[PDB]
């Protein structure tokens, strides 16, 4: 009946050095959709996830992720508003709105950009 649904991202800096010699990203972002903190794993009642990516992504700005974990990795320079559409196995969709935030730390290590928290009634 009652499933929490959390969209988060993580994101590290690309140091200067690092960063490929076509590509001007800063970040190397994943975003997520997983269940509670006790039970994160969702495979048992979503089929499959959409992630609607900013126009920049083009002609891959729609990615479906069908096998568990419902994870998307991309580079980029910019916060932007991504879309995820999540499947349920028995009942049914619903779209969540996540804010993509990049790390501010410039360590070079993956931290926690924020989590979007909704509850789901199916």
């Amino acid at each position: 009946v009652k499933k929490t649904i959390v969209v988060g991202n993580v994101s590290k800096y690309i140091p200067p050095d690092k960063r490929e010699e076509n590509d001007q990203s800063t970040h190397k972002w994943m975003v997520y959709v997983r269940g509670s903190r006790r039970e994160p794993s969702i495979n048992h009642f979503v089929k499959k996830v959409w992630f609607f990516l900013h126009p920049s992504y083009k002609p891959n700005d729609l990615v479906e992720v069908r096998e568990p974990p419902f994870h998307l990795t991309r580079r980029g320079w910019g916060e932007f508003p991504v879309r995820v559409q999540v499947h349920f196995k028995d009942s049914k969709r619903i779209d969540i709105i996540h804010n993509l935030k990049l790390d501010r730390t410039y360590t070079g290590l993956q931290t926690l950009g924020a989590e979007t928290v909704v509850d789901v009634e199916l």
